[PDB]
């Protein structure tokens, strides 16, 4: 709906805070994914076969860091331009996700795990506005990735 300039500023603030402790917060993110949907474990190469979510895995860390940064960058582009631009990068993400057996109905899983991660990251700074902002950003980004999935047969 929104992303006013103060909504964008909040996504940016919260993303910085997230990024201040990548080892902690990415690990936390993957724990929350599996609590929502244990079956999702099998899609991720760095998880498959583990007992617990690894705490010092650079593949896990770079993957989840990239996820959060793309949603934040989507937030700023919606706020500045009024859209999410479909580029070659998101086109490539559409093909990638179809290849790894990701489907439209998986996207709400990663959404809730992002909202809960950010909630834990900001602590007492959490607000309704913050939550709405990451929700819009995620949804608009997901629309474009799903279109390219649908498109990337
Ligand atoms: C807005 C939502 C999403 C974003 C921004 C996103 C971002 C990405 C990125 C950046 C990559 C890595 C591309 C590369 O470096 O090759 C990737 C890979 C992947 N994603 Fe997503 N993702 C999203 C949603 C999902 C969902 C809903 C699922 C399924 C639960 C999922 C599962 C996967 C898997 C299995 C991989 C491959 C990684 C591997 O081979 O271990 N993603 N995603």
């Amino acid at each position: 709906g929104a992303l006013t300039e103060s909504q964008a500023a909040l996504v940016k603030s919260s993303w910085e805070e997230f990024n201040a402790n990548i080892p902690k917060h990415t690990h936390r993110f993957f724990i929350l994914v599996l609590e929502i949907a244990p079956a999702a474990k099998d899609l991720f190469s760095f998880l498959k076969g583990t007992s617990e979510v690894p705490q010092n895995n650079p593949e896990l860390q770079a993957h989840a860091g990239k996820v959060f940064k793309l949603v934040y960058e989507a937030a700023i582009q919606l706020e500045v331009t009024g859209v999410v631009v479909t580029d070659a990068t998101l086109k490539n993400l559409g093909s990638v996700h179809v290849s790894k057996g990701v489907a439209d109905a998986h996207f709400p899983v990663v959404k809730e795990a992002i909202l809960k991660t950010i909630k834990e990251v900001v602590g007492a700074k959490w607000s309704e506005e913050l939550n709405s902002a990451w929700t819009i950003a995620y949804d608009e980004l997901a629309i474009v990735i799903k279109k390219e999935m649908d498109d990337a047969a």
